[PDB]
């Protein structure tokens, strides 16, 4: 048994829904394969998102952590390969912070690689008929920020944890006024469940 | 009670599945509100497709006809506004026909407008959380051919019939090797059923 | 010699430039082979654009007419195969009109085919290293309005004229705030010149 | 203060017969503008060997600034790269048949290197001339990223005074005749790179925008 902590973000302004949370919330308390899943919501706010993540880690003592966020415009479930040490916000987060050219960790490394077996994850999702691909940029907003902070916290304080980040597309209901790709909430939920089982069943990637 | 005939195409050019047929097949025999639905498959073949449609029309005597086809790359359910008198194929149909610069109907008009209340359809589909928009080009392959042939048949032989065409996106499992937008088969099916019910309930568009 | 009238639209929406006018403006007075070019600007306004085109048609008595317009988001020079009888405006025109579900010619045909040898045109443009393809929808805004009005005017009153429409991409200076494809004004201008010369050299298209 | 700026472009790859990165920087070899004195060299689209060729060009020119340029087919803007990652991950073989997968470029080296060029300034000066530009946060995992990372690694370990980075550019029109795709004219691309070289030569420090 591996305790798998999944996080999803709260609503960002304009959006009334944040599917990353709606999808992971459905998996809370699930026992799938060797995974025992718990889910916690994180604010779409720089700095504060990391403190909420630290408290969830303290609370659940996870073996595996998968943070989930929305990347509108994408067409596949996309596990992220790398997190970078930079907050570069084009619009403000939920509490008005709009960092520009800012280090996430003063003196920390320029990047952290994911600790999850993402190539296996991508393949198991595709095996089930859901598109997926590895991404090499998680952006520079709060999603990458949480990804970098997660890996920084793992590296400095809880190295036994295998953690990473996964971006998901919009769900159909978010694309009614301006056309854009989406995947249904059921498919995204199923893909995150597969990612959790896969990570729990395999430390090593293919 | 209006008899609604839906058609979907058979698998084409490498695909193993044609979602236009998988979706309409599910509605064969369904009765909802003023709609009594029947479905028939049509070959992705120029000229022969029109022969199969005419037989379906002869057999079912529909009041309304909605032909459905796949438009890979689109991200919304898209009812078509206009059919044009032209077969222009960049690749061969399923029987090797590759017409170029060819009239669909010698002496027929340059175009036919759809006979369905497509704005109503788009709105009812979006009210159910599924992306939809009117399209102004059905292409120049077998799908536009069937649309033009349908309208020419209606014009020629059964002017009280209300007919038209609706393109739909890829389903997820067709987008595993090359990234592209898709909508789930359940959502496409629901959208087509809404189109059928809406067309049966209203003769006039909004 | 064939006289080729080219038209380009003024800036619309929130643009400050319109590549269709910038490019055709450069070709006014150009002559090459069988073609002699004259250019006129048309306002991005429903109804009024057709009256302005009729005035240019009377002024110049052209043998060939190529109306040009901006199709932001496209990546190639795109001659249009078909004009449809419908004004369906997603945004208001330059004077505020925003027609919806409106016939352009009451009782006119649902569509008019282009009268230009567009396959020849796309091939001659690609021969020069510039991307081009036939388009089967010119939209339902002022560009398609003008294209339909032009073909209706030709069919009814001046069938000797070979006329049609060519959409072109944004030019680079229009994509500085939001990423979008563009073609340089030099390349667009060269393509339109090729289009004029080709149309003037051949009434018949290829297959 | 005059600055020697070494520009590099790649040879054609993947079925292409021209590579706008080399066609553009080639035109700037020997150019002088503002405080920039520009020299250009071609680099092969081959893992390992590309870095050896870059090191030879560096020895040869003793540049103050280095801007490696590559083609990013599909992009619609000139895009200076913010970051280089320690990974060779090839979806297709390079020009000599190498197709590394999951490979560290520098075993134990940092996961990434930031660019040393003033890229926010470069993007602004390019947009001021009416050419689209934007910062990119991924240079891919093919030979362009490989060259970018190897350049920042060489600067870091052996010549920290050099200001170096990478700029990806779109296809030129002639490469998009069979399948639609965005492009920028060779003239505009060449002008954008010239601007990048003059801007980097004129300013060690980047602006913040």
């Amino acid at each position: 048994e591996k305790k798998v902590l999944l996080t999803g973000f709260d609503p960002f302004g304009g959006e009334t829904v944040n599917p990353s949370w709606e999808a992971v919330k459905r998996l809370n308390g699930a026992a799938e394969g060797p995974a025992s899943i718990v889910s916690e919501q994180v604010p779409t706010v720089f700095y504060k998102s990391l403190a909420v993540l630290r408290e969830a880690m303290k609370k659940h003592q996870p073996d595996i952590i998968i943070c989930v966020g929305q990347a509108g415009g994408r067409m596949q479930i996309t596990p992220e390969r790398v997190a970078i040490n930079l907050n570069e916000a084009r619009i403000p987060d939920n509490e008005g912070n709009q960092p520009v050219g800012e280090d996430i960790s003063q003196g920390g490394p320029a990047a952290y690689w994911t600790g999850l077996p993402i190539k296996r994850i991508v393949e198991e999702i595709k095996k089930e008929g859901i598109p997926a691909a590895v991404s090499y940029t998680a952006g520079t907003f709060v999603c990458n920020h949480l990804f970098y902070g997660l890996m920084d916290e793992i590296s400095r304080h809880h190295p036994h944890i295998r953690g990473g980040f996964i971006h998901i597309p919009y769900i159909p209901e978010q694309t009614l006024q301006k056309s854009a790709p989406s995947l249904s909430l059921d498919h995204i939920t199923k893909a995150l469940k597969i990612a959790a089982v896969t990570a729990a069943a395999h430390e090593d990637d293919i």
